[PDB]
């Protein structure tokens, strides 16, 4: 719409305060004129109808409970639109200044939130398994760094590609999760994940294993579930990016940690120049090497030490 750009203040889903950028023409709107062509939060309103109406509220606060995965919703995708283009100068998921569009309150008891294709769209959770998902920072990230994927190497959802997707995906939601300082871990979903229970998260990237899942190339998953196992399967690549940033011995390989920053911009120069639709974890590490090659120099110490971390989870 237009309208005057204006400045609201919200709660989100866990009772924090934050700004957020609105629009007024008589309602005020949530849409934020500040960033590329736009960030639009709509209320989907229990349906699978989407994008809904576009998020109107008659005073500008936003303190209601039925608000709360909005103002998240709309103040995620604005951070998460300021990271990709301060630190990797990429505009928008497309980086063309593509609008980000986002519903909350999709369907009814919904335990899950995705990017499809053209949008995000967040369920509100069961109230046991998850709270409203937006809440999750590093769950907005994640879905929308799907769509810089797509845009970028296509990476086919399946199999080992698949799980690099995933992995891909992870870290950036959790370097999103560092710059924002939004209680930082390398845990994966754990503000939004079993209200009931502390301490846990769906995934963990500095010990996948603590999970189940598999912490080396020997003990990935081979079956059919899981689309070959992409869930499952990532945390052999979530391990060993936490070893480029953090260093660690891990099945007796010693990696000397070089941060996050480079850890991210390893990554994003693989992702958006070498990577292609069916590259596999081999092929990955390849990508990586040559990424800090060109950052870093080819006898660096970044060089070492991504080629140690994926030594320590069994890719060559
Ligand atoms: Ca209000
Ligand atoms: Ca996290
Ligand atoms: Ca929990
Ligand atoms: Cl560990
Ligand atoms: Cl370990
Ligand atoms: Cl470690
Ligand atoms: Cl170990
Ligand atoms: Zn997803
Ligand atoms: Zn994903
Ligand atoms: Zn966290
Ligand atoms: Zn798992
Ligand atoms: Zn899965
Ligand atoms: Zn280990
Ligand atoms: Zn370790």
């Amino acid at each position: 719409i237009t309208g005057t750009s204006t400045v609201g203040v919200g709660r989100g889903v866990l009772g924090d305060q934050k700004n957020i950028n609105t629009t007024y023409s008589t309602y005020y709107y949530l849409q934020d004129n500040t960033r590329g062509n736009g960030i639009f939060t709509y209320d989907a309103k229990y349906r699978t109808t989407l994008p809904g109406s576009l998020w109107a509220d008659a005073d500008n606060q936003f303190f209601a409970s039925y608000d709360a995965p909005a103002v998240d919703a709309h103040y995620y995708a604005g951070v998460t639109y300021d990271y990709y283009k301060n630190v990797h100068n990429r505009l928008s998921y497309d980086g063309n200044n593509a609008a980000i569009r986002s519903s909350v309150h999709y369907s009814q008891g919904y335990n899950n939130a995705f990017w499809n294709g053209s949008q995000m769209v967040y369920g509100d959770g069961d109230g046991q398994t998850f709270i409203p998902l937006s809440g999750g920072i590093d769950v907005v990230a994640h879905e929308l760094t799907h769509a810089v994927t797509d845009y970028t190497a296509g990476l086919i959802y399946q199999n080992e590609s698949g799980a690099i997707n995933e992995a891909i995906s992870d870290i950036f939601g959790t370097l999103v999760e560092f710059y924002a300082n939004k209680n930082p871990d390398w845990e994966i979903g754990e503000d939004v994940y079993t209200p009931g229970i502390s301490g846990d998260s769906l995934r963990s990237m500095s010990d996948p294993a603590k999970y189940g899942d598999p912490d080396h190339y020997s003990k990935r998953y081979t079956g059919t579930q899981d689309n070959g196992g992409v869930h499952i399967n990532s945390g052999i690549i979530n391990k060993a990016a936490y070893l480029i940033s953090q260093g660690g011995t891990h099945y007796g390989v010693s990696v000397v940690g070089i941060g996050r920053d480079k850890l991210g911009k390893i990554f994003y120069r693989a992702l958006t120049q070498y990577l292609t639709p069916t590259s596999n974890f081999s092929q990955l590490r390849a990508a990586a090497v040559q990424s800090a090659t060109d950052l870093y120099g080819s006898t660096s110490q970044e060089v070492a030490s991504v080629k140690q971390a994926f030594d320590a989870v069994g890719v060559k």
